């Protein structure tokens, strides 16, 4: 639960109540594996759905990071996909990581094979607030063209 | 439902994605009934859910008006409570408009007289996006001494 109350500072002006952070109906990406090296630099994000200095951020929101141990996917605190720096210059160039977080479970693999997909079979939905990215803004094109994507649900009701 | 996808734009910039709009667990308000004698020049509205340019909002949002005939509350496009300019005068100084909008029903009335308190016994909760007033900005004090207040529990959490 959230509250909103008014009047607010003494004030009769009308008020916005928007919602700002909720659990989704469900939500979905798509990331290109190039996207690994259109990070800024010393940075990990390539999405979150807290922003940074969010309170218990991690343990909340979905997370994609990409560093030295290669990369980390987390959904409301748990572990979804994990794939050291020998796991991801395997993959060929054109390979994409769907993602997929829903009630029911948590998927995220290659889209491509199934001895890929890593499931949290189990309720995880991440805590979301909006997208947030660490990767470089030139990069638009190339990594639209790829297939980035991320699409939330949410019932209003 | 609601939607949002990103990237927005052409563009990989960070995005916020506040939900506009929704039908919250509860709202509650107390509306001093002096709140009618201090509208602004041709305007009736005391409180309402949504801006008056919302497609539907007269079928959607909660509202408290007060005209030539008196106070009406209206969420979901039902009546909950009317009040003839009549019924209205024969009202003590300091008496407050109680409203309940939850899934339940949704109730309305002077408080503290239960013999005028109205019930819709349906789910007609309002659609909610602010609280929005053509109560005049002076009024504030006088208005807030009296207690005049909204309150909107929200689920954050969607099924
Ligand atoms: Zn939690
Ligand atoms: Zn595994
Ligand atoms: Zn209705
Ligand atoms: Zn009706
Ligand atoms: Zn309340």
């Amino acid at each position: 639960q959230s509250s909103v109350s008014w009047p607010q500072n003494g004030s009769l002006n009308s008020v916005s109540a928007p919602l700002m952070s909720y659990t989704p109906i469900s939500f979905d990406a798509k990331i290109p594996v190039a996207s690994v090296d259109k990070l800024r630099k010393d940075q990990d994000l390539i999405l979150g759905t807290l922003p940074a200095n969010s309170e218990d951020a991690g343990a909340r929101g979905l997370f994609v990071r990409a560093n030295d141990d290669g990369l980390q996917i987390t959904s409301h605190g748990e572990l979804v996909l994990d794939l050291s720096k020998r796991e991801l210059a395997q993959l060929p160039a054109d390979a994409t990581i769907a993602i997929s977080a829903t009630e029911d479970e948590t998927t995220a693999g290659i889209e491509g094979d199934d001895s890929t997909t890593e499931t949290v079979e189990r309720d995880v939905r991440p805590i979301i607030m909006g997208i947030y990215t660490e990767l470089e803004s030139n990069a638009a094109a190339d990594l639209l063209n790829a297939g980035l994507n991320a699409h939330v649900e949410i019932n209003s009701r």
